[PDB]
């Protein structure tokens, strides 16, 4: 089994198990501002109340648990500075008294400062019930951006489909010890068993219409998920008063920043980072977003060798079957997805051409994979 | 590799896995000369770019070639020779004399199968710095030592480009480097078992390989003149990324649709200083351009060489573990090894004024700030100036 070091669980794989819900009192300032986001944003007192908060240190998040709330909080609190109300105005220099313990405690925990989707996607979960189990109706958000902006089904939707994907984590070793010694029956039930995981989480998938609406998250979720990188609103990047002296620029949250599916791609030999090309660079720059345990599972994955090298090189029909049941899976995931992005960013947008072609890239990658 | 996904991140051996040679490190072993009887038609071209750039019949004589199939390309060491010989040839066809005519396509005989001998060995189809560097390389006489007397290079471009001199004194600097490879286990062993003098032993060994690297260097004097550098090596090295030349990448005709950018080769693909600033804690790959073109020249390493920089990355960081111990002695042996790159920087950056800087000024810059960046970033990494 995959070792303890790679902060994979059991049951939520890559998401972080059991998140934090409150930071301890000495951070009640910053708890205030981010569980009232909505009200604060709107009423236009959130720039104020954040310019308002005195310097904490970052010496009282003792567990990693207490880190990554704080994380979620001030990255929270980062995004609805920046970008206020969404409607033009955008502030260009974060104020010391946040953005010092912020960088601090993203250098701490290796992350950029900036709100990714370990953060509010991972890290940002609860069960209303713990007694029930791990299913839409039973689980909620931490924090929303505005009322209205559909937060929670975009976020609970992603780690419903993050964890449907991580079954197929733990088949993981048996696919590389197979291999090792050499035992085909055994490789030809783990590609398999990957095969049916990722099928699974292609019905995860469809509870996506139920909880998100087009025009909520066109019009509004987009504008909090925004970063600094190349954005023509903030050119040179994000000024963190105190820390850095010249503006730095990080790419806002993105799915592509989640390990699951580029460890499927790993483990097939889907060398979607690889050939010089935008959907291939921007994949490789999402892992440095990642946590520094989930990226070095990613390098030690790419340090095995290839499963897809494997059942090219054994003249195996029905090995070539199982291998192409687990691409086939990804692909349908894929394109479901690519129907999705249509009715809630391509449509919306005519009533954007860049991302479906970064995702007919990756797919295409994905398709061209099949052994046939 | 199975055992790092069971047990985790632990490098107490470099395994055979990695592709590191005790002798030679990052660079192939005792590279093959000759490719089979079946690419003769290549081998003719690449050992004869002087004289067919020069005559003006390379062009034409690329450009007859039939396609031949990778199949009869059996080993590793062929495949690694194969992409030298083809990677010169599709320089030369792009670049010609290098006066001005550039060719935007290149032809299907040859890019269908450079293509897919890269696809197979995991690198781009353009020469990077283990083909002309780390494969591009033979011993005089195989009983006589790893010296610039006993070795030559397989290929160069022109005459008088000093293609051979640039290229053996990177290799014999990457070969000098690559002695403090193996103590990288002892590193990790040391600070997993708290051998505090171990490591202190073991940071010092690095730090006299690093040294001894610095005095390697200074033959790049006697092998490498300013002005064939500037006009005519320089040239051959040049990529199809960003490059105004091929503004939108060169067509890779029967292979791909859409013409592809790749960066030119850079010893920035080096694996033996990017695995030391890892090992030593110093950021070079940590928003900036310099960072951001340092990770982006991880893609253009071997594939085994490339995994070895993240496992790297994936082990304990020596630099915390000397900052957490309040121990004068093992500071001082971190940044022994640390003052051992920044001398070996400074010292670039003067062979660069020499052969870039001057000769430029000398005719009717972005190179520099890059390699003061990465220099800079190093000496700040001394705990102690
Ligand atoms: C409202 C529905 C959704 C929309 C509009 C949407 C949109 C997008 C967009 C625009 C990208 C491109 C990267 C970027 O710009 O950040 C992307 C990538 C991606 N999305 Fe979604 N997404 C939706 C639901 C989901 C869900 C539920 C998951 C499940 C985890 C998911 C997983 C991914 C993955 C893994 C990528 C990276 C590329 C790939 O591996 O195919 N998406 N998505
Ligand atoms: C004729 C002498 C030399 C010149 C003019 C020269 C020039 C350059 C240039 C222009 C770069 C910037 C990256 C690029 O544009 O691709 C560079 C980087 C670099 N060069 Fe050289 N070089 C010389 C000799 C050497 C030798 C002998 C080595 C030994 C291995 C070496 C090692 C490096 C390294 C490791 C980098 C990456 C940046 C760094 O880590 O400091 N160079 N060089
Ligand atoms: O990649 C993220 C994203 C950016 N945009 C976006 C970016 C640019 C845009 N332009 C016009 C519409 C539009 C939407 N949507 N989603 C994302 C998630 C975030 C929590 C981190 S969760 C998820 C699942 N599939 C994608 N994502
Ligand atoms: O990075 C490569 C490079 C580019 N240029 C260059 C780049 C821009 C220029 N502008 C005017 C002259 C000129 C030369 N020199 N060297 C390089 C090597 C390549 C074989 C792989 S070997 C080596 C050691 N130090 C650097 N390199």
């Amino acid at each position: 089994t995959i070792s303890k070091e790679y902060h994979i669980d059991e049951e939520v794989g890559f998401a972080l198990p059991n998140p934090q819900e409150n930071l301890p009192d000495f951070y009640n300032d910053w708890m205030f501002i981010a569980k009232h986001l909505p009200d604060l944003i709107e009423s236009g007192q959130l720039r104020e109340r954040v310019e308002k908060l005195n310097m904490l240190s970052i010496d009282h998040l003792t567990d990693h648990k207490s880190q990554r709330l704080a994380r979620l909080v001030l990255g929270c609190i980062t995004m609805a500075y920046v970008w206020g109300k969404g409607h033009g105005d955008v502030r260009k220099v974060l104020p010391r008294n946040i953005a010092v313990p912020y960088c601090q405690l993203s250098k701490k925990l290796e992350l950029p400062p900036i709100l990714v989707y370990a953060d509010c996607v991972l890290a940002n979960w609860k069960k209303k019930d713990p007694n029930k189990p791990l299913t839409y109706e039973n689980m909620d958000v931490l924090f929303s951006f505005r009322d209205g902006d559909c937060s929670k089904g975009f976020f609970l939707v992603s780690l419903l489909v993050e964890i449907a994907a991580a079954s197929a984590i733990k088949v993981i070793p048996t696919v590389f010890k197979a291999m090792q010694m050499q035992e085909r029956d055994t490789l030809l039930k783990a590609l398999l068993e990957i095969a049916s995981c990722l099928e699974k989480a292609l019905q995860v998938f469809h509870q996506i219409h139920d909880h998100v609406n087009p025009k909520a998250f066109f019009s509004v979720l987009r504008i909090y998920l925004s970063g600094w990188k190349g954005n023509p609103q903030l050119s040179d990047g994000l000024v963190y008063e105190g820390f850095w002296e010249d503006p730095k620029e990080f790419a806002g949250g993105s799915a592509g920043q989640s390990s699951v599916f580029q460890c499927f791609d790993v483990l097939l030999g889907i060398q979607q980072t690889a050939g010089g090309g935008h959907a291939a660079q921007f994949l490789q720059d999402m892992r440095r977003y990642m946590p520094p345990a989930h990226r070095n599972f990613l390098c030690s994955l790419e340090s095995n060798p290839s499963v897809r090298e494997f059942v090219l090189s054994k003249g195996d029909a029905g090995l070539r079957e199982a291998y192409d049941a687990c691409v086939k899976a990804l692909v349908s995931l894929r394109s479901y997805h690519l129907q999705i992005v249509t009715k809630y960013i391509l449509i919306p947008a005519s009533q954007g051409t860049d991302l479906m072609n970064f995702l007919k890239t990756v797919r295409s990658t994905t398709e061209k994979s099949l052994l046939k």
